[PDB]
């Protein structure tokens, strides 16, 4: 029965953190992964086995999908959320560690909030120009094994688009409280 | 061993709610979850993959498809009830902050549940306006792909329209109950 | 550590129950669960893939299926099971919220009860009326899509008659264990 | 923190059983669980689909399986499983009331033992009946759609005999124990 | 709160027990059981249905599977690994109780090594004489159904013979630390 | 109620490491573990059934997906990381009993951190070996069934070439850290 210590290590974490800021940051993490786990997952089950392409050649339907999806959205917000979570361990780990050394840090919580950012952005960045924010349903795939231009469909475009256009709106909101608690600390000091 | 601790953060909570209103909007959010996370999904597992048209042409059924169901029902209902939770969860934290802030209300309870019901009055609308209350079993689609004009068959109109019928009557009802909650806060102030 | 609390809490719920009705029950009530999710629920995994039906009209199949089957068998018990269990949880967290107070009911009870009875009674007429207590090997189909009168064939139609008459069962014996409770509180009041 | 009432109960339900027999029992019982959930699952997960007929009559190859296994074999062993549960718990859950009317036996323990007992003897009784104890590759049908005498072969039949000979010697060792137990209690009385 | 009790009896377990056997024992079944379940099971998930055989007679390619593979390997390895269990578990839930009538040895451990030892020496004997150690890509299936003598083709017969050596290694080194226990005991002795 | 128990072995376990060292390594650890379990394998989901080969020949196609793949990546990544686990779990169970020995170490975590970096830079080496760092879309087999010299197609490869970056890139960070962990204890010997 140690729950008090549990309350004390996360009163040390969000001590130099905005009182609305910590709070909507954690709610809209638990609301991102609710989101990608319960919803997105279901949508891009079925990917590849839906896609088609309007041509007899052996091989041309898989390239042709490699070609257009380098990378399955599902799997890069997962590696999206993943990379942002990271900073939050480390600083969680590392206060925890340093707890147990008092027993017996604002400048690197500014430096973890100045790389979660970072990497929210650089993912949006790489997010838009791989292909942009939206699906369309027909697909033009120019690749060697496919005789000259070949024409292929996406699997459900419309519902891929909205998701997207959800991931995006949630990216926005995220990067910009972490832009308001770096203003918040500027503030500070 | 802290359990009156959750006791107490629960009371607070709940302290600004009608006697009867939150132990039936607590109830039908926990048959709400049930009857989602058990039934329906298993119902609309094989939209897609029932789904087909009485065409030859390539990537006309899931063009189609995509025209008919520009978002699943599933996923709809996901989206809906996590819109509606969030304020909850939002409230939540922000009240065990306050009483940790106090270890060391009301208006902002009333927003909650303003935003609560206009998320739940929207998702309805949006609901109803996208497609209405009901499945059809033969669908006509017009797109490019498909030549002149195609015919298409859902997967399992009746049940899909069954399971539509039971969650409009749990969205109405929690609406009811919040409409209710709102009144009887009204009668207070 | 507070088990004692929720030892007083479950006492007050039954309270007012007969001493074999109540343990009878909750038995009954585990085992309805185990069998639904354990058994029934592979049985029916692919009733619409492994249904098919002597014709090449394209669409005819899922049509034929839909009108055999207007909601599944899991579905419509995993509803019925969910109606029943509502009543006894609002009547769990009714009398949880009635003990907090006190720390700062028969009437409603046989409310409850009956409310729960006439679930039981309303779901078996409904699933005597739609199909009866029994699957036949071949269906006769009368749709528009379908050309004249065409025949189809269930997935097992043997199994799923067996579990019917399981459930079936269950539902009866639940049924005349709450009329007995029922007539024991008439013999108490 | 009330470990020792959990421990007090458990003391009290095995206070009649002999000292080896309830040991090997509850490992037996484990053990069935194991195997069942585990091994035998993943063995029948294609009995439907991987069967075929030697014929072109649409319809026949899943009338010939429905005739070849009326119920499947892994969904009787967890009826038959939960059956011979049922008194355990039903026990289990009474003598533990029984211990609540106490704080404010012995021939119902033997009921429930012999019933435990004529469900392991029924259901290998109906399990032998069926179907004997082996599965052939080759199967003959003879059913109403299809013409003449048709051939059909099973998905994998000797792992299912295999896995037919353990839950047969495990019915029977069960059978021997509770058999032994119930010795054990007449040379108690 | 009884955290002692469990290490009490952890300790009574073990007493009897090399300091360095034990331990490597129980890392090597958390090693087996990590392996079982996270890495071969998603090997052998198709092995029926990638496997064909270069026919047209119907029914031949599944009289050939059932030939080629008597029982699965995964399957087969979860055999042995609760055969191999069931001893450990049988000692732990008599030495148990042993203790809980102490509060109100060696020779059957002894035997639980033994006859662990026994069913690890014997289900390698088993799976060397069935089929050996390795897995051929091309397999010649001589069967009723089949006219003269067919030829087929195995799932991923590489990666399954890998796995198998795997398996092997793990199972020569479990029983090489069981054979070192007896010896130190008989030292003992 | 012993939570200082695990905290006083987490202590002495992490006595003999770098202050950063370990704090990353669990944190890399984690993400490892997360990024493996949620990404990678469902990537790796179709990777058989997608391929496919440009020839009529039965049985060419999967002996040609087992020459270019003799094991999954993603199992193979699998055998690495519990391998790599396995040296820390020795180590955690060594000295929890040698704790235990003293109620009633550096050189052997030598030996663990030694043994688990050379894990890693053989694993390393195997996987750049085998197939070296990137997945070719196309993919030229020559096996016996096939005549002459078939073409084959593999599922995703870009996405598997990129996962293949990440893995890489992990792996050489936590070999990286243990080198560093290695220098950090020759300093202080």
């Amino acid at each position: 029965g140690d729950w008090s210590a549990l309350g004390k290590l996360l009163d040390k974490v969000q001590a130099y953190s905005t009182a609305g800021g910590k709070v909507w940051l954690s709610v809209l993490f638990i609301f991102r992964i609710l989101l990608l786990g319960t919803a997105v997952e279901s949508a891009w089950g079925d990917e590849q086995s839906a896609f088609r392409c309007n041509t007899q050649q052996p091989g041309c339907e898989n390239v042709c999908y490699d070609k257009s999806f380098p990378i399955s959205h599902v799997r890069f917000w997962v590696l999206q959320i993943i990379f942002v979570s990271v900073p939050t361990l480390l600083y969680l780990a590392h206060v925890f560690y340093v707890m147990r050394k008092e027993e017996k840090l604002l400048r690197t919580y500014i430096i973890s909030i100045l790389f979660k950012s970072i990497f929210e952005v650089a993912f949006l960045l790489i997010q838009w120009y791989i292909y942009g924010f939206s699906l369309s349903a027909v697909y033009t795939c120019k690749r060697d094994p496919c005789p000259h231009q070949v024409d292929c469909f996406l699997s459900r475009p419309t519902e891929k688009t909205i998701f997207i256009i959800f991931m995006l709106v949630v990216s926005l909101v995220s990067l910009a409280l972490n832009i308001i608690e770096l203003f918040y600390v500027f503030f500070k000091g």
